[PDB]
């Protein structure tokens, strides 16, 4: 068995090996990348998302989000207060200002500490979940914005045509923006595209092992598990790197700078923070070896989660037990 140990893998593609995304994603589950939940890929040196960042600054953050914390420094959820729009050009100036700046720093190691010290005690502002691209039309490698789309993977896997789109989205971040512990809806692939700006950590459970992450977070968030049995789904829990290794859970940590892209494998629960300004662009995908994983992914119907026009198909063509249930949770 390949990654036994499920250690997060980095891989440089040479620019033939860049031009076929799913065969490449086949190679590096061929050495067991899957097995750690995340990969990173630094792409060829002749590589490019785009010619520059110089006119992002018009781009619109409708809803920026207001990331307030109660609990503990290392086990916390957050809640998401909208604030008023802003564009990106006023975000960076609103991150880079003395209340939100990262703070001076020796190494990313150092900012790790200070982010699990300090966190909770700031409520950073995320411009989340924006549909669309910064990836130039004429990048024919990595595009996220062209992909083969799920639902055509789907179709072709199963045979069923289903209605639904796939498409990108924009994240700008700031010191202490934070992504809570999840897998992906339908415990579906991600690709992360950092574009700018300076880097994210990520913390990452092995597949093999996400039901041991599971139980913890009902322990720790024993009222928020009474109400939901898939209550992560909810994406506002935080618990610490510290705090995994105190109560046994296997993980494993990778910091990403720009430039480079993170893959995340299906049911690979994942967390992480922004170190300052930065914009990345993420969507999900599938693959052959997705479909039984959706086909087992826990379902939030409790109301909360609420998600996409698209994971609609998924449920009702997946799991059509679990359908009319997770159907009165969205309406
Ligand atoms: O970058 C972020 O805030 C969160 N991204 C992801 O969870 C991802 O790409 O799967
Ligand atoms: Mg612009
Ligand atoms: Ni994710
Ligand atoms: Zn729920």
């Amino acid at each position: 068995a390949q990654n036994p140990n499920c250690n997060i893998m980095i891989f440089h593609p040479t620019k033939e090996e860049f031009n076929d995304f799913d065969k490449y994603i086949a190679y590096m589950e061929s050495q067991g990348a899957h097995r750690a939940g995340l990969a990173k890929i630094i792409p060829p040196k002749e590589w490019k998302a785009r010619e520059t960042y110089d006119n992002i600054s018009e781009i619109l953050i409708a809803t920026p989000l207001q990331q307030v914390a109660s609990g503990r420094a290392g086990v916390f959820t957050q809640y998401h207060k909208k604030k008023k729009a802003m564009t990106v050009g006023e975000y960076r100036h609103l991150a880079n200002s003395k209340k939100y700046q990262t703070p001076p720093h020796q190494n990313f190691e150092d900012l790790e500490r200070k982010y699990w010290k300090n966190r909770i005690y700031n409520s950073p502002i995320y411009g989340a979940d924006i549909s669309g691209s910064l990836f130039d039309e004429n990048t024919k490698q990595w595009n996220l914005g062209h992909l083969g789309t799920i639902q055509d993977l789907l179709e072709k896997e199963c045979g069923v045509v289903i209605e639904g789109v796939n498409t990108p989205y924009l994240y700008f971040g700031m010191w202490k923006t934070t992504f809570a512990w999840h897998t992906e809806d339908m415990d579906l692939y991600s690709i992360n595209y950092l574009h700018l700006g300076e880097p994210k950590t990520w913390y990452v459970v092995p597949p093999e092992h996400g039901q041991r992450l599971e139980r913890l977070a009902r322990e720790l968030f024993p009222g928020s598990s009474r109400g939901c049995g898939a209550f992560l789904r909810h994406k506002v829990a935080l618990i610490s790197p510290t705090v995994l290794k105190e109560n046994g859970i296997p993980f494993n940590r990778i910091t990403q700078e720009a430039g480079e892209f993170m893959v995340t494998f299906p049911y690979g629960y994942h967390a992480g923070f922004n170190h300052g300004f930065n914009c990345a662009e993420a969507i999900n995908f599938a693959t052959p070896r997705w479909i039984d994983y959706g086909k087992m992914a826990s379902q939030c119907s409790c109301g909360e989660a609420r998600v996409t026009f698209s994971m609609d198909a998924f449920v009702r063509i997946l799991q059509p037990e679990r359908y009319d249930l997770w159907k009165r949770g969205q309406d």
